[PDB]
């Protein structure tokens, strides 16, 4: 499987994913219509992509960033992870709802 | 003064500005509430910043990009240009409404 978890900060949250076997990870943000948006560095939307010292991918998003929605007094962002082979095919896809503050 | 003009393309438009005396140019996109957003490379919003061969700054924006509004069957994007000194102070500010297709 794919190792992932998310942390809640003061001004935003970050999602850390660890792919195996040389695979890569693509993050896609979802809106209320189910449309999928590729995640890239975006200062206007408060989206950022970085690699950790352990070799993991880190997607950090501000609470007031693009497509982060407010429901029941909590920040919620629906992100789908696509774990892919170097050929460009998707090996596995996971969907996670980042809800801050937890639970 | 500051030299600028915009061109209408098929899928988007680009704004070209030419600052003098070593000044720099900052592009800010405006929404309907008057809030000012700094323009940077943003694949999700279809905003891009590049420098031309003549040394000018080029801001290209897709017609379906962020804050591009539809009024009277035309794409309209309100952009404010800040011409600044290397000290960080604003020397001059111009506001332009990019309307495509012209007029
Ligand atoms: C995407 O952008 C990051 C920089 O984003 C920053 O960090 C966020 C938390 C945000 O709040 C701002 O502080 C910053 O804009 C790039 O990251 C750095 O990566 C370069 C390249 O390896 C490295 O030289 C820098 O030292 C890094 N910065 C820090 C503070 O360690 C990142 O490279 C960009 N990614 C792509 C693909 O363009
Ligand atoms: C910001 O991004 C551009 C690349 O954006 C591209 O062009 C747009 C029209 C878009 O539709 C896509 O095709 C692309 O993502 C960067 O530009 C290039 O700049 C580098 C650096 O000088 C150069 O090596 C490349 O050859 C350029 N690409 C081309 C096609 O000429 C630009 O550098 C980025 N700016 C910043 C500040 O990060």
């Amino acid at each position: 499987l794919l190792q992932y978890h998310y942390d809640c900060g003061d001004f935003g949250m970050q999602l850390l994913a660890y792919p195996t076997r040389g695979r890569t990870v693509h993050f896609k943000v979802l809106d209320e219509f189910g449309t999928r948006f590729e995640v890239a560095n975006c200062s206007i939307c408060m989206h950022w992509l970085n690699t950790g010292e352990d070799g993991g991918l880190i997607f950090s998003a501000g609470y007031e960033g693009c497509h982060v929605l407010v429901k029941d007094g909590r920040y919620v962002l629906r992100v789908q992870l696509e774990e892919m082979l170097l050929s460009g095919v998707v090996a596995a896809s996971y969907e996670v709802q980042m809800t801050c503050p937890r639970p």
